[PDB]
This record gives structure tokens, sequence and C-alpha cells, in this order.
């Protein structure tokens, strides 16, 4: 069974790094591909082989009209936000969940918090504190998930690859 998973969220949340890390088994560092592409993974999680088509999107305001053109035939969505970006977290309820439901009202959602490795980073915490902001905690993320009716809430880091295999395993689990 061939599954289709669309990845949505704000620019710089780490969507492309997440997809390259997972499929390639490596963090793309500084040079991240700039072409918005689709990826694939042949994975079997307690069954027979499954091909997971992974679709990256152009998250910026400029693509608001063209982005939903990749949504038709989608099996599951990954709404992404930076755990070290409250602006991207508010955009879950503000932008991403209304837009996903607009075009696909019955399609399952997995809420994904990225840059998990930066949540304990002293420099990142200091920068946020100056702007009177705090990183998103697991209870905050889980509440937003339940609010936006997400099937599951998951955290990960494409840098350390921690929680990454789970994200796409649960994407398959939200389908089937
Ligand atoms: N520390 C850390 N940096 C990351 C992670 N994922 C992406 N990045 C960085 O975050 C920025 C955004 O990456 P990118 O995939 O292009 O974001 P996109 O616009 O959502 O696709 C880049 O500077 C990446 O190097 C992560 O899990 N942890
Ligand atoms: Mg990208």
């Amino acid at each position: 069974q061939a599954i289709k998973c669309v990845v949505v969220g704000d620019g710089a949340v780490g969507k492309t790094c997440l997809l390259i890390s997972y499929t390639t088994n490596a963090f793309p560092g500084e040079y991240i591909p700039t072409v918005f592409d689709n990826y694939s993974a042949n994975v079997m999680v307690d069954g027979k082989p499954v091909n997971l088509g992974l679709w990256d999107t152009a998250g910026q305001e400029d693509y608001d009209r063209l982005r939903p053109l990749s949504y038709p035939q989608t099996d599951v969505f990954l709404i992404c936000f930076s755990l070290v970006s409250p602006a991207s977290f508010e955009n879950v309820r503000a932008k991403w969940y209304p837009e996903v439901r607009h075009h696909c009202p019955n399609t399952p959602i997995i809420l994904v918090g990225t840059k998990l490795d930066l949540r304990d980073d002293k420099d990142t915490i200091e920068k946020l504190k100056e702007k009177k902001l705090t990183p998103i905690t697991y209870p905050q993320g889980l509440a937003m998930a339940k609010e936006i009716g997400a099937v599951k809430y998951l955290e990960c880091s494409a840098l350390t690859q921690r929680g990454l295999k789970t994200v796409f395993d649960e994407a398959i689990r939200a389908v089937l």
C-alpha cells in the first residue's frame, strides 16, 4: 500500500531537513536543497512493505494560493512547528489547521514539534527570553494537538535524529 504524507508548516521550521534526515539518514547541515520536492521510503512496520510518499511544501505567505494544489489524494498530514519558535506554534491554530481542514476535512493530522535539540540550548533560551518568550513544552504541544484534533503529538530533532523514525512510523499508523 502506497501512502501520501504532506508536510506543512512555517518557513524555517525544519521541514526539508526533517524529510532529508529521515530518507537519507543524514542531517543536510548548511546546504539544504532549495527545490521543493517529494521523497519516498519503503518501510514495513509490523506487516508487509509500504511505500511512503513524502511531500514537502513551500510554507511562505507567497505560496498560500498554490500550496493546496499538492493536497489532493493525501492520506495523512504532518503539521510542523519549531519547538523553539512560538510564532510557528501559534500558526498551527492560526494558519495550518484551518487551511488543512478547508481542503481536507477528514484527513488525519499528526502535530510535529521540530528542533527538540534546541529546547535545552542556553543560547536559544536566552534569545527567546529577551523577546519575553519561552520554548514550547510537551504539555503545550499536546494541548494544541488535542485542540486541533490531531491523532497524535510528536517531538523530534532532524539534527540528532531523535524521535524521527517515530514521526513517519505514526504517519503510517494514522493510515492503515
Ligand atoms: N538545531 C536544529 N536545526 C535544525 C533542525 N531542522 C532544521 N534545522 C535548521 O533550521 C533551519 C530550517 O531548515 P529547513 O528544513 O530549510 O526549514 P523549512 O523552511 O521548514 O523547510 C535551517 O537553518 C536548518 O539547518 C533541527 O531539528 N534542529
Ligand atoms: Mg523547505
